[PDB]
């Protein structure tokens, strides 16, 4: 059925090795993405090339060879890059959204929940998210990587099924193709070991991204951007590059997410909502909450118990402690009236909750 | 001579109170800003209206009344808003750079230094920075404020001389103008008092922003965006609204910045660089550094001591501890060869240093 | 038993804060009102949203930001708003009548009596009156208030027992709920004081309306429109928001109405009608009138004296001086033949008369 | 060129003598009106039949034979009447606005200005105003007249060129057509004499309306509603009924309007605006006003002088005294900033001024 | 995840036993359906009550007691019924489509495919299909059943997961509830036995519909329309009436559909498309077709073999034999050029194929 694919396109794929973005290759890839999008799939694009767009837009000026010059070029050219993406996608009647994320945002619980919420909102409305790194405050991908770890983090955030990394090479080779005439492309890989890290070598960052994505239960595909119909075959299942299989299930990833750290808060729930959670496996509404203990923000993991005090679930909170205390015992429609804002009608969602 | 002005435009000023952005008012304001820019002044723009631009771009769809819907609209419309700013400013031959900042970024030392570096790079290249909140990860300004506190933070980050906030009203009135025919506009304010807070009230967020900016040594002017030539009059010195005077000097703000927290590390400096720092008050080059103690990141405040151990200065570090250790004792031209990147030829700048 | 409730719905409640009217919320409120109506209660609705309905009907055109544009939108959308109310109420088999009133109409005695007669005729025929401001001639509520004072005037005109105002917030808080976690909702209020005005602040117009209604002997409840079953709970007596108790009895309000101004005229009454007025306290028929002095219109307060000249009552006149002179001494069944119209068989009603 | 026609349709024309509104005749008349509207003319419709619509909608119930029953029927059926008008006009792609006016509103200066403003706004946007009497507060037209004087007042308010009254008779006859075989239809009338009032006689109210309209400089045409193409021929100039010629010019009417009463206020104007008013005959902007004397509301006649004190003009004021004092000496764009609302950029319009 | 529910509402549920449709009950049920629709489910409504709407619209005339009178009433009132459904659903911002189906249409292969195509198109675009019987040509449901078998056929056509029949009774009872105090509602039923038909008895048609639906692999729920939240509980899984479990899987139903009759035609397929069909299970494009044998229409079952003549699949054809012959061997984008119309890019869909 419907699937989620995260396509990562580097600077070499977008420019083709030249000093300018090659719009013909990008329009071919956009055509493939639109073909997939029309069939009901969800597409997330992690892009680079803001520095190239800024350099072209400014007339290729002479700047100091420092990080600040790259930050300036990225700041000037992020607008041009997103404008190009929107213009190319509007040919096929598709809208494009812009998200600027950093690793620190992914590490923060509240920021992670906010980013996941806006990404889900974009995906539910048939809008393609285009994701880059915020180069104003973070300079990690400028120095090394070129949005490689950002792609893995975006795949984890989007709940993707596949992560396709497009590069200039065809994939992973057992030996050097030039030196060894018998060197062959590796078809499937089950776990990254020291031998693969040694044979791989520019390909180290992609290997780290693949390891991170596969440890979270996402299948990674390293392929060549110039191969015709690469995105469509990746979605269908045809082998086009190197395939790294998921080393875990999504349930294991959710277990690690919930139980990685001790709960930040403690909430008590009446009998009816306890029965709804246990027997029916449904979400937790603010009506059933009786007491709120602890000082925690939105997105933190809290412990849900019954009136007797027995732990019954662990789940992430969609509201911080103060809002939960203020809206406890009320109906959903009143939440906005109580707070002036609304995150949704549930306090703890069922997909973010693990029953103990 | 040349000064720095930060102009804050809310959604009410941009849309004129209507459904969509009014480009005539924005083009008049851009004309005034370009007139100031051509005279050698530096202009920073803090703006809103990404949600309105996104709603107009998407055809005004029907969406749930949640925060995620506003995040989606902001993501879709940030590109359109920056496109509008770029197109309006290019009429006068001015380039525009986009920066997305949050309060957490300003609080963090490393992110603050990165953002200040990119803003300075933009300003020294005759590029107008356009600053908005990163709505994907932060929702503080969506709920309340409309980029009011962000304006003060950007004024502090840019080292601005004036912070002008454009609103619907003409300024601050002692009494209600409708009820009291004798009510008059307050011209000058020296400090924020409880009586001023009570009589202010929509203006509470502007009052907080003015207090924050004035405590940092920046004059804050609340004026009406519809006043003809308001920006030029503000920059020249003509009374146009309510003016809040700085309650501190920039030197006091630098002292509070440096000495607010204990130093994160310590670095020893040879006799030549000690004489340069003390007698001449110059920046600290990496060649003179002899040792590095502790683990600190870029942007943290460290203690500069001499060979005898007598503390001589306190200053923020342009490199983290590891890079400082690697490039200690080397010439500046080799920095990029040693690290793979360069932040500049100085380890601690003279304007970031306080001599003890 | 049967009671009169006046429900005031603002534009925020009707549209949900969005661009267009939200018919689901209005249908829920109409369901509650119909449930009350079927039980024998009388319901009066004061509404807004003519401008929003007109803007939606016209295709959201681009208009000058003047008062005349809002007047045009209200003129276009009043018909659509009344159509929506009629269609929603006819689901439950209830008819809807439209009344357009201004403050000047309420101030005038004759127009007040005409409007009260219309409202009473509507209420005795199981027809729900829907009251809005006549935006063609009056602009007071367009600028500020949103039919808040008009709600109090309609409650006074209808002889209502309760005036419920639906807003976005839950009611009145002693402290700011966001800033102070210990802030709590005020349940009951006995009189409007300066402390209440200071802590209230958007709610100032509601405070003025509550003061006006309570000075006339009507209990005013400020509640949230999104609260489930708020109308039924209000009518039963359950606390749902902030309650302001009546500071006068309806008898005191009638005394203030009758004796606020000097009588406009004097009429002499024979012995039989004098005995009916004094001993039995019945209405004054035109047959008993012997003379009419002065020139007054319908709805003015006049002095009823006996043949000996001793003043015996003060009451409002259902006919002007000329009609009273023409129909004096005649039977009530022939009023229409003499005048060409009939206001009823009584000259002064017993509930509009105070016996001296 | 373009003209303004006010069509008055009574209950007999709309119903055809039956108990229900005849939609075929109304659709024919609407077709003629739409033909005129498409050619660039401005059409204003003064209508009746709210009581008939209310009677039909309620199932023809049994009600007391009083004025309050007629007010109830009008309140219920005004919505139905305006809905019918809108539905019939939307066949030809024309929108319809609703205005409820009374004679007291026309007699009041501020209410007259508000009504004229909303009518002009409706006419400028290609919207047909449909005008009836507010039967909730006024009962004059219910008793006698059937919107006859209201039509003359609406023609005066709209600045119409022609007022066409449609009835069942063909016009005015010299003698009784049935008794006298030589009785002929009067083609033209120049002033109403006692002989005309005697020969006319149900036709007295139409004669009063024609006299009122022609005394204000508007040509009146009394014709039969069933005559094919009566509206088009009236606009073209073909004789179809009785024609009453204007007894005055519009300039005389404006002179009477300005100088009917002593000025309510006094304003002083600087030299530049004085020169603009005198030699150029332009409107008066708030920038040129120096002082404001007196307490007057919007729509009142005030005296405009120069700094020397010599009277230079008399004109109606678009703002009341307090607003004029608050916006005196400012620019137009700031008006909305100062007052919170705007009536337009001119304090006194050029078409409302008489130069002394 | 997302599910498909077919709700069947009889005349008794819509009218409540009276002579008119009860819009309050229908609006409650529509509110529940809209709540389900907003959550991503697909809702199909099989309705009755066209005769009641026609009787009400015509004023309840006197007609002969024949079938033709019922056909007349249904023809007049189908428009009114669909208008009522659309008006009630537009409160929640949902569109409604109208389909008139008969049993003969379901028995015909081409008509079945056309109806399934339009139903799928309506469901994919978030439009609620409202289904009734075409009473102009078919009179089966008029005589007996009241859209009971039509509901089962619509559930089979829509590929629904649940079929909920709403009636006035609470469900199926073991004995007569009034005669036997111990009579209890049957909770679950696994297959219809002669004992069930004997105990059931007006409930025979519902039993036949449940048997037909469950033999095709659809769970049936017989419940009471007046029970609050019956639709939501049915979707969730809460027991609210009598539950008839599916006696077969959807795969068995597809096997019966394909292999019920001998194939109507024969088509040969090249090697590439044969490989795509066999080991990948993909749809059959017109490019791979080599030869077409037989005379069959669209929707018939045909046999797909390879060039060697070995049978490889059986599937229903989306094009008739002539169109398939004309578009054989071409690309998909030129189907419209060749034929002048298009049914889609696949000759045989993958979900309609059984691989031999
Ligand atoms: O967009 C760019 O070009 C830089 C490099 C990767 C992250 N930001
Ligand atoms: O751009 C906007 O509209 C929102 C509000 C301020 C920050 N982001
Ligand atoms: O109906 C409206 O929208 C305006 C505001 C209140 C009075 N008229
Ligand atoms: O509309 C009607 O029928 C009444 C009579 C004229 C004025 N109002
Ligand atoms: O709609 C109706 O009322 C008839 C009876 C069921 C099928 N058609």
């Amino acid at each position: 059925d419907s699937q989620t694919l995260v396509v990562k396109l580097g600077t070499s794929v977008l420019t083709g090795g030249s000093r300018r973005l090659n719009r013909a290759h990008i329009v071919e890839l956009v055509r493939q993405c639109a073909q997939l999008h029309a069939a009901g799939h969800r597409i997330v694009i992690v892009t680079s090339g803001a520095i190239a767009a800024g350099r072209e837009h400014l007339g290729y000026p002479e700047l100091p060879a420092t990080i600040a010059s790259k930050q300036l070029l990225a700041a000037v050219g992020q607008s041009r890059l997103i404008q190009l993406w929107e213009q190319l996608f509007s040919i096929y009647g598709i809208h494009v959204g812009q998200m600027l994320l950093t690793r620190a945002d992914m590490e923060d619980r509240e920021r992670f929940l906010n980013a996941r919420d806006t990404l889900r909102a974009l995906l539910d409305n048939n809008i393609v998210p285009v994701i880059n790194e915020n180069d104003a405050v973070a300079t990690a991908e400028i120095k090394v990587g070129d949005n490689d770890n950002l792609s893995a983090l975006a795949a984890i955030l989007a709940g993707a099924d596949k992560l396709l990394l497009l590069t200039d090479q065809k994939g992973l080779y057992t030996a050097d193709p030039r030196s060894n005439p018998q060197a062959e492309l590796i078809k499937d890989v089950y776990g990254i070991d020291d031998a693969l890290r040694a044979i791989a070598g520019g390909m180290s960052t992609k290997l780290q991204a693949a390891d991170v994505a596969c440890r979270a239960g996402i299948d990674t595909i390293i392929a060549a951007g110039s191969k015709p119909g690469v995105i469509g075959d990746v979605m269908e299942g045809i082998s086009v590059g190197t395939l790294f299989h998921a080393q875990a299930t999504p349930l294991e990833n959710r277990k690690r997410w919930i139980f990685g750290a001790p709960p930040a808060g403690e909430i008590t729930v009446d009998e009816g909502a306890t029965a709804a959670i246990l027997e029916r496996g449904s979400s937790l509404l603010p009506k059933g909450i009786k007491s709120v203990t602890g000082n925690f923000s939105r997105g933190e993991v809290i412990r849900i118990c019954n009136l007797e005090g027995r732990d019954i679930a662990h789940g992430v909170s969609r509201y911080n402690s103060d809002a939960l205390r203020r809206i406890a015992g009320h109906h959903s429609q009143e939440i906005d009236a109580i707070l002036g804002y609304e995150y949704g009608p549930v306090a703890v969602h069922r997909d973010d909750m693990i029953t103990r």
